[PDB]
């Protein structure tokens, strides 16, 4: 938004409902190799996240 001021007043962030999210399902690692996301890591908010068949 600063860069382009045409950006400042859009709406770029979306937000989903309740209706809208299914349930959560934790990965599972293939070849010996961690699952990692758009930015090559791991979001580890909860254990829960842990992906399969690997440790902390």
């Amino acid at each position: 938004r600063l860069a382009e001021p045409q950006l400042r007043e859009e709406n770029d962030l979306g937000l989903f409902g309740y209706w809208q999210t299914e349930e959560y399902q934790p990965p599972v690692a293939v070849d010996g190799k961690v699952p990692r996301n758009e930015f090559g890591n791991v979001y580890l908010f909860l254990p829960s996240m842990m992906p399969i068949g690997c440790v902390q």
